[PDB]
Formats: C-alpha cells, sequence, structure tokens
C-alpha cells in the first residue's frame, strides 16, 4: 500500500549574531601646553562596553 | 578563542633636573689707592649654594 521512508520527521531553531563585541565611547580631554613645554596631564577615559557572553577582548 | 601576547603590563616613573648644581651671589666690595700706590686689600666673598645630591664641584 504505502511505504514510509521514516524521514519526514524535523525540529527546528534559530541563531542570531545582532551585536558587534564591544561598543566604545569616549571622554577625552585636551593637551593645553605653552610653545615648547614640556609636560604631562590627564587626557580623560574612553568606555568599552561588553556585549553577551563575551569574557576576554583582544584589541588594537 | 583569545591568544594572549602576555606584554601589556607596565610600570611608570617619572625623572626631572629642574635645577643647576650651583648657585652664586655675589658680596664683592672695592679698591681704592691713589695713583700709582702698592698695596692690598680684602674685596668681599661669594656665596656657592649646593643643589640636591651634589657632593663634588669643579669649577673655572
Ligand atoms: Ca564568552
Ligand atoms: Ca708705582
Ligand atoms: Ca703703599
Ligand atoms: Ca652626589
Amino acid at each position: 500500500t504505502t511505504q514510509s521512508p521514516l524521514n519526514s520527521f524535523y525540529a527546528t531553531g534559530t541563531a542570531q549574531a545582532v551585536s558587534e563585541p564591544i561598543d566604545v565611547e569616549s571622554h577625552l580631554g585636551s593637551i593645553t601646553p605653552a610653545a615648547g613645554a614640556q609636560g604631562s596631564d590627564d587626557i580623560g577615559y574612553a568606555i568599552v562596553w561588553i556585549k553577551d557572553q563575551v569574557n576576554d577582548v583582544k584589541l588594537k
């Protein structure tokens, strides 16, 4: 009568990667010496947000 | 996953040399003989301040 191939069974899921691993927002400052002067000053900072299940980051 | 170069460790210090090794301030006097006379007189002194971790000085 009917001979089934016994293959018509399926299960399906989805995957996505919609975000980059890091986000960088800058809060740097300024360097204001006189002409030819020597000095040092703190510039500011830069926030590096870490995204989903990211544990170690290697940057350049 | 991530292969660290194991180089991103730093320690920093500063150095400066903002003063000259010696300071000289003068308290000399005057020589007041007559015309063609022969004599000798004390002139005065000159203070030679010695600066940070200076132990031996050679002057000209
Ligand atoms: Ca992870
Ligand atoms: Ca004479
Ligand atoms: Ca004389
Ligand atoms: Ca010395």
